[PDB]
């Protein structure tokens, strides 16, 4: 069937949306290209639409079947809990898409007695009705980029308030659960960025003579159907549930999983959805067990021997056993059909690689550099160009999120966030009196508020001491972060060390955590080296919660 039939009406704003990066002071000490740094808007829907509208194609075999089972075996031997309202409540992020039906956020967070009534008239209308269609709302997406040698807005599709802390309700246990217990150590959630290496590495060097590569699904999201969407719940359906998690599962499938009617923010009929909607709760956990299966079976289908997959929603990389040049080459080929007969196409055709830093996943890739003992040591980097082009916007205006916060933590170890995010943000926190002050950041989807001066400690249990003091990043790194510094217009490395040392000294006058940012995370900067032992603070903290699954769409907060 089609993933969209369209009214004709537009995807239109809920209000004034921003393009182009103000011409801000301190942003331009950052990036001076700012004519380069743009922010999709819904002028740019038309685009996208004419994309994500098609005719999908499935054809399922024998292998996929097999697969299937495999996981529901798994999945059979899961106990999903059933949340209260008070506990989806608090999983509300603040700054959530206010309720149609007169309440907001806060009143959902503060469980006030009309946030809380309609909930329930939500949930016990889920047992009720199995079959009418639940209402969603489509809006475009404001993201920021840096021009390339423009990309059109994505499109965001989510329930009313109300609904979605139902889907917490019967489903949050269960997508943050079963993803694991069914992939094991293929889901790519479980891992924090160094033990992502670390699953990467070790991978890497189990085979023979490895062969890896990406593999990237023409728009995700569009190519589920309500065949997958189905098989989908039958993965949900085999876990021990209480018996209204069961059938509001059942009919959230129906009524909202598989398709539904499209709203746009001016109230009007824009259309109807045949495929995945990004913005409900099962969307993560749903795209990394439909990329799992159909992957999974592609690879028997192409004959490709010993392979490992790593899943993070619709991101696959593949790690398998070589049998040659022409031979991987030609499995590769059987596989990606394999795949596109399951209704998982290709966007850029995948390649075969024999070098590990050369793959890239989740817009990331592993590198090697080097502790102060010398000894070589792997972690996770990635092209610095959005990451940078973001801080920029961030920079320039107030937002919700910040991303710059989630890269520094994400990638402490990288020459970038280490070089330019780290000073620039720091040194602006300490101008404006803000070091103490707490942020929202996400990680994995789940937004979190992190206290700036906590990143000594974060950083250090998360990637180890040796984020402190790695130095002589390979060729590679070094190239790609330099002409990503020449595109931007971002000051070279002599500039962000005299920046650095400055930032550095203001902060151990101030002592306290001040002084500990001062120590670790600018050492780089300074040619006395000061001895970096183990924070205190570090070994207590509970960064557990982190890493479990993914949440993105998911309108998911961690307090
Ligand atoms: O250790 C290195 O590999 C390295 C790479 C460079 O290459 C770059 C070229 C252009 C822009 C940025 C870096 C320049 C200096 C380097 N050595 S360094 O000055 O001790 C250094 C600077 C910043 C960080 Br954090 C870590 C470092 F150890
Ligand atoms: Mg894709």
């Amino acid at each position: 069937s089609m993933s969209y039939t369209w009214t004709g009406a537009l995807i239109t704003p809920c209000a004034a949306e921003e393009s182009k990066l103000p011409i801000n002071p301190l942003s331009n000490s950052l990036l001076r290209h700012h004519n380069m740094v743009y922010a999709t808007t819904s002028r740019s829907a038309s685009l996208r639409q004419k994309k994500v509208t098609f005719d999908r194609l499935q054809v399922l075999d024998d292998h996929y079947r097999d697969v299937l089972k495999e996981m529901k075996a798994k999945a059979s031997t899961v106990k999903a809990k059933l949340l209260s309202i008070e506990e989806a409540c608090k999983l509300t992020p603040p700054h959530s898409a206010k309720s149609k039906f007169g309440y907001g956020a806060k009143d959902v967070r503060n469980l006030s007695s009309r946030a809380v009534n309609h909930i329930r008239s939500v949930w016990e209308d889920l047992l009720e009705d199995t079959e009418t269609p639940i209402d969603t709302t489509i809006m475009a997406k404001s993201e920021v980029f840096c021009v390339q040698p423009r990309k059109p807005a994505r499109l965001i599709v989510f329930p009313d308030l109300g609904v979605r802390v139902c889907e917490k309700m019967a489903l949050y246990d269960v997508v943050s659960t079963l993803p694991q217990a069914v992939m094991g150590s293929s889901y790519g959630f479980q891992y924090s960025p160094k033990q992502r290496v670390e699953f990467l590495v070790n991978t890497w060097k189990s085979k023979k003579c490895p062969m890896g590569f990406s593999y990237d699904t023409r728009c995700f999201d569009s190519t589920v159907t309500e065949s997958d969407i189905r098989v989908e719940e039958s993965i949900y359906q085999c876990c021990d549930l209480a018996p209204e998690a069961r059938q509001a599962i059942r009919s959230l499938t129906e009524r909202l999983y598989i398709g539904g009617p499209l709203t746009n923010s001016k109230g009007q009929n824009c259309g109807y959805r045949r495929c995945r909607a990004s913005g409900v709760l099962t969307t993560s956990c749903g795209n990394t067990l439909t990329c799992y299966l159909k992957a999974t079976a592609a690879c028997r289908a192409a004959k490709l021997q010993d392979c490992t997959m790593l899943v993070n929603g619709d991101d696959l990389v593949v790690i398998c056993e070589s049998a040659g040049t022409q031979e991987d080459a030609a499995a590769l080929r059987a596989f990606t059909e394999a795949m596109t007969r399951y209704s998982a196409p290709p966007g850029d055709p995948p390649q075969p690689e024999y070098d590990l830093e050369l793959i890239t996943s989740c817009s990331s890739n592993v590198s090697v550099a080097h502790d102060a003992s010398g000894k070589r040591v792997y972690y996770l980097t990635r092209d610095p160009t959005t990451p940078l082009a973001r801080a920029a916007w961030e920079t320039a205006r107030h937002t919700p999120i910040n991303s710059w916060l989630g890269n520094i933590i994400m990638y402490a170890p990288t020459l970038w966030a280490r070089m330019i995010l780290m000073t620039h943000f720091f040194s602006i926190l300490l101008a404006q009196e803000q070091l103490e002050k707490a942020l929202d950041c996400q990680i994995y989807g789940a937004c979190y508020s992190i206290e700036p001066l906590d990143l000594p400690q974060i950083i250090e249990r998360l990637h180890g001491l040796s984020a402190f003091t790695l130095h002589s990043y390979s060729p590679g790194e070094i190239n790609r972060v330099a002409s990503c510094l020449r595109k931007l217009g971002v000051p070279p490395l002599r500039t962000w060390r005299h920046r650095a040392r400055s930032v550095r000294a203001k902060l151990l006058s101030q002592g306290g955590r001040a002084a500990t940012c001062g120590r670790y995370l600018f050492n780089w900067a300074v040619r006395t080296k000061l001895k970096l032992t183990p924070i205190p603070a570090a070994s207590q903290l509970d960064l557990s919660g982190w890493f479990v699954a993914g949440y993105s769409g998911g309108d998911i907060y961690h307090s």
